[PDB]
Parts: structure tokens; sequence; C-alpha cells
């Protein structure tokens, strides 16, 4: 409906200057981003801190993020156990929200621990920043708003199938689905107030290459065009080439799996920020906080702040 038809309100010169100064990739790398880098498959102690971390950080803020954890049980080649997806939610009883997300489960695997630094301790710790950088703007908010999504259990336990991953976006998408939204309404549920998932994934390495995947989302990946293309042109990025571009004129022509699938197959519309190819560190033990690059993501945080307050009109 009017998810359809929603327009970005474009901000000016001077707006996008005060975005790009008013985020931090430093407080982001300290604060947000290395409390992750720890082993944190679906029910770990390592889950539970990082779950924590997530939580603590956002109750910190003045915006009035409603959390939420979905917590439940589900069958794994490991037996039954314990998986929980972290929901953040300004104004939950708007009728619309964009939805940012990530999985902050880490894949369970050299005498070397593996922490998913692109996969996606990044991804959650720009969602994270994005929360602060933007609180004061986010706060005036207080019928359409933001949601955070962290999907727990993204990860194959064992060997990538249908029903050995992707345990928290399933099960979300389907408790979501079967959900009345706005609450006491009748025939429209949860997904239905769902504008545009955003999924953020595999996002730190040097160089990346985010394909423009699905038609229905094609208008809002032109926006990040022309917002990478802006911030370039005032000087906001660094080590940043027109050549080099994240986002490029560029269909993809295979079927990526990732925590989208159950909402995209309901008919969610999708912005999926997964680059191709892979890192080349990825599900190897050097995707590490090494091998991550500063400036792309401190980068990326800009095009996906005023992408956002552009889809919120803020
Ligand atoms: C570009 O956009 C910004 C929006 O932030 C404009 O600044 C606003 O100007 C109006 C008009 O007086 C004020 O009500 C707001 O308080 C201003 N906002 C802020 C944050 O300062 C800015 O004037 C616009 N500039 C141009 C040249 O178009
Ligand atoms: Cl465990
Ligand atoms: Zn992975």
């Amino acid at each position: 409906e009017e998810k359809n038809y929603h327009q970005p309100a474009i901000l000016n010169s001077s707006a996008l200057r005060q975005i790009a100064e008013g985020t931090s990739i430093s407080e982001m790398w300290q604060n947000d981003l290395q409390p992750l880098l720890i082993e944190r498959y679906p029910g770990s102690p390592g889950s539970y801190a990082a779950r924590q971390h997530i939580m603590q950080r956002i109750q910190r803020l003045q915006a009035d993020w409603v959390l939420e954890i979905d917590t439940f049980l589900s069958q794994t080649p490991y037996g039954y156990r314990s998986f929980s997806n972290i929901i953040s939610t300004l104004n939950p009883t708007a009728k619309r929200h964009l939805v940012l997300a990530c999985h902050y489960d880490s894949k369970y695997f050299n005498n070397r621990v593996f922490v998913g630094a692109t996969d996606s301790a990044v991804p959650c710790a720009m969602m994270l920043e994005l929360a602060r950088a933007l609180d004061k703007k986010l706060l005036s908010l207080k019928d359409l708003s933001l949601q955070l999504i962290f999907f727990d259990g993204e990860e194959a336990f064992l060997h990538w199938s249908p029903q050995d991953s992707l345990y928290g976006s399933r099960h979300l998408a389907a408790k979501m689905a079967s959900t009345p939204h706005p609450p006491g309404a009748r025939g429209t549920s949860q997904l239905h107030g769902m504008d545009l998932l955003v999924l953020l994934d595999l996002i730190g390495a040097p160089n990346p290459t985010f394909p423009n995947f699905f038609p229905n989302s094609a208008r809002w990946f032109e926006r990040l065009q022309a917002i990478e293309h802006e911030l370039h042109e005032l000087g906001l990025l660094k080590d940043h080439s027109l050549e080099g571009r994240y986002f490029q004129n560029y269909s993809y022509g295979g079927v990526i799996q990732d925590d989208h699938i159950p909402f995209l197959r309901r008919g969610v519309p999708v912005l999926h920020l997964i680059p191709s190819p892979f890192p080349e560190v990825w599900h190897t033990m050097d995707d590490n906080e090494e091998n991550l690059d500063e400036s792309t993501i401190d980068n990326l945080n800009k095009i996906l702040q005023v992408f956002v307050l552009e889809y919120l009109h803020l």
C-alpha cells in the first residue's frame, strides 16, 4: 500500500555534513563493536553476553526504544537449544516500520576462535552506532517509525539446510505473520507493517560491491547510490573512489539465503546489504578485527544514517 508510494525527504548539503560529522567510527569500534567480537553462537554464554551488550547499549539512549526478546527452543543437529532474537522498536503501535537487521550469532565451528567480524558483528555495531548518532533526531518521533532486529541463529550449526539455518528469522517472521498489528486490528499482521527490511550482512571488508538484488527495492537501492554519490562529492567520505563505489549499477543473478528469506517469501520488501562477492575472509578464522577496514565502515555508516533519516523524513 503506502510502502509502495513512500518517498524519502531528501536532505540538503548542510544537513549531509551534519550527519557525516555526528557519527564516530572510533566510538563504534570501542563501545559498540569490540564487545561483540566474542564467540557467540546460539545458546552459548557468549551469546548471552552479546545479547546483554546489545540491550545495554540500546537502553542507554534517550530515544524511547522498546526492547523485546523473542526466546524459543528449536531442534538442532545438537538437540534442542535456545535462541533469542532481539527487537528494539520505537513507537511499537505505529502502523509502519522501517526495519534494520543483522544476525548477532557467530557460526559454531585452528586452535583459534571464529568471531564473525563482518558476519556480523560489524552490521550489528553499525545498527548500534546509527541508533546513537541519530538519538536526538530519533527522540523527536515520540505513523512510520524505526525497528532494529538482531536475529539469533542465522547460521547452520552443521551444514546449511532449510532446517539447519535461519532459526531466529524463520521463527520471528512467523511470529510476526500471526500477530495482529496494530494491536486490536483485524486482517493485518506485524509483517504487514514492515515498510522495508534492510538486512546488513558481511559488512567490514575493504572494497565491498553490493548488487541491486530486488526490483521491488530497486528505487531504495537507487537512493543508496545517490547518497554515496553526494556524500562523496561533498568530501564527506574517506578513501573513496567513484570507480570503486559500493553501490553499483549491477543486478544479481542468483538467490542468496539469509535472514530476509522468511520475510521476503511472505511479501515483505527487502533491501539486502550483502556484498557479492562475499569477503575473502568469509567463514574463516580470519574474519576478525584485523581484516576489517575502518574507512569503509565509517563510510557506510554515513550512507546508511542518511538513508534512514531520509526515509523517516528526519
Ligand atoms: C537545509 O536543511 C536544513 C534542515 O536541517 C535547514 O535548516 C533549518 O532551517 C529552518 C528555517 O529557519 C529552521 O526552522 C530549522 O531550525 C533549521 N534546522 C537546523 C537543524 O538548523 C537549512 O536552512 C536548509 N538550508 C538550505 C540552504 O536549504
Ligand atoms: Cl553453548
Ligand atoms: Zn556467516
